[PDB]
């Protein structure tokens, strides 16, 4: 339990791996941040909202666990001269098997696993591009970037074996154009966050293109085993049934008073009401649809949650092992970076929304 055994392993925060360790608790890791009031209180939910709410919505299975550590003043001090209270998670991505055996672990961020109807998309300029264009080409065209990427989350959410695999490819196109900057796509090899000219650097047992079939098939298997991608688009879909323009214009019937989504409009969500709407959810998740089911403030806080779905990342873990192989272990995939998203927020989600189909219209047409 001493600080030199605590290795540095890469928001705002440091993690540490118990990978130089021959104590007990040998698999965790640990991170440590370096606060307002209304920040700590938000904070505060998002726990109740992680430990309580969220097992709800996702399995247990493909959660993972966190327990709160307080470490002493000294003690932290010691840690972050090396080149408060922390949390001690899985370390699923640092090596830490007796075997020797190399983790690897990769990390998706998977989008949207569908389109808005027709049916519900408010201004008709915009309807045609909505309905076809998904929200990460809308996304990527915004920023300057290539209108039409590789990787399709259609493709990935399809259910079809070779679409999958093809979304997967497009991932590590993107990954070796952007020299592994991309964030939709993170490979780790013992700890170490590879980039494509690692992979060409002949460190491991398994050669470079060698190690990206096996990851590939890996993770195709292991996505396909698991629930978390039709899981994942369903809660993506029903906390935004209508979208996000038909849910505006719900809004501007209520306040024709203000500008839609007023922040001060909008009240801060606490743990039972947040809890309260899931519970309502779970009864009848498809009742969003209709308009006699959920509140206005009920579904600002629905789409609030769907913007968590949507913007999380999906995580896969393998073990190369001994002849040299590629195994998954355990539950190789976990759905992670669950956090809270801030409710008034929405306002710039809105905004956002509306602008990128405003610019896709005007500079590429209507699908």
């Amino acid at each position: 339990t001493q600080p030199s055994d605590w290795a540095y392993i890469a928001g705002a925060h440091i993690v540490f791996s118990y990978q130089g360790q021959s104590k007990t608790y040998a698999t965790r890791a640990l991170r440590v941040r370096k606060e307002s009031l209304a920040a700590a209180a938000a904070n505060d939910v998002s726990g109740q909202w992680r430990r309580n709410i969220l097992p709800k919505l996702v399995p247990r299975q493909l959660l993972t666990t966190s327990r709160e550590v307080t470490l002493e003043e000294g003690w932290y001090k010691e840690l972050l001269a090396m080149v408060r209270r922390g949390v001690l998670l899985e370390d699923l991505t640092s090596n830490v098997d007796d075997d020797g055996a190399i983790t690897v672990a990769i990390e998706i961020k998977p989008k949207w696993g569908f389109l808005p109807c027709a049916g519900h998309l408010q201004p008709p300029e915009s309807v045609s591009i909505k309905s076809h264009v998904s929200r990460f080409r809308l996304h990527q065209h915004f920023r300057g970037r290539a209108d039409d990427p590789p990787y399709d989350p259609l493709d990935l959410f399809s259910g079809d074996k070779m679409r999958m695999r093809t979304a997967l490819d497009g991932l590590w196109t993107m990954w070796e154009i952007s020299r592994g900057k991309s964030n939709n796509w993170k490979v780790f090899i013992g700890s170490k966050e590879i980039s494509p000219d690692d992979l060409q650097r002949g460190l491991l047992p398994m050669g470079g293109d060698d190690l990206v079939t096996n990851i590939t098939q890996l993770t195709l298997s292991a996505l396909q085993t698991s629930s978390a991608l039709p899981l994942l688009k369903n809660l993506q879909q029903n906390l935004d049934p209508i979208d996000i323009s038909s849910l505006a214009a719900l809004f501007q019937a209520e306040h024709p008073n203000s500008p839609i989504f007023d922040p001060d409009l909008i009240a801060e969500v606490s743990a039972v009401e947040l809890n309260s709407f899931v519970d309502i959810y779970i009864s009848d998740p498809q009742a969003g649809q209709r308009m006699d089911s959920w509140s206005l403030r009920e579904r600002i806080i629905a789409y609030a949650l769907s913007a968590i779905f949507k913007d999380c990342s999906l995580f896969v873990r393998g073990v190369l092992k001994h002849a040299w192989r590629l195994v998954s272990g355990g539950e190789s995939v976990k759905v992670i970076d669950l956090d809270l998203k801030p409710v008034k927020n929405i306002q710039k989600w809105a905004e956002t929304d509306e602008k990128v189909w405003k610019h896709w219209l005007k500079t590429k047409g209507t699908r």
